[PDB]
């Protein structure tokens, strides 16, 4: 009136792996960028700025990285698109190519 009926088997538990990091959802942890949004407020855009994104979008470039890129050109050009567009905003090509490249190369923050 006392028999044991159980079984056991070895198992490691192999699971898949993926290298994808993105804040798809909100109201959650990983709020290290949620604050950075404040900086973008002190650096809005303009009507002409939308023109730059035109050439960038062609190469599939996000306005998030292009924002600080285009503003970098007008900085030295004192806000002159005439010259900056002398090569179809070539500056964006070499600029985005640099930033877009090497994204993991860093210590942390």
């Amino acid at each position: 009136m006392g028999s044991s009926h159980h079984h056991h088997h070895h198992s490691s538990g192999l699971v898949p792996r993926g290298s994808h990091m993105i804040s798809l959802s909100g109201l959650t942890s990983s709020v290290e960028s949620d604050l950075d949004m404040q900086q973008a407020m002190l650096t809005n855009k303009d009507e002409k700025v939308l023109k730059a994104l035109e050439r960038t979008r062609q190469l599939d470039i996000p306005d998030e990285k292009t924002m600080p890129v285009l503003m970098k050109l007008l900085e030295e050009a004192g806000g002159n698109w005439s010259y900056i567009k002398l090569d179809n905003y070539t500056a964006l090509v070499d600029a985005i190519y640099s930033v877009e490249d090497e994204n993991k190369q860093s210590e942390g923050s």
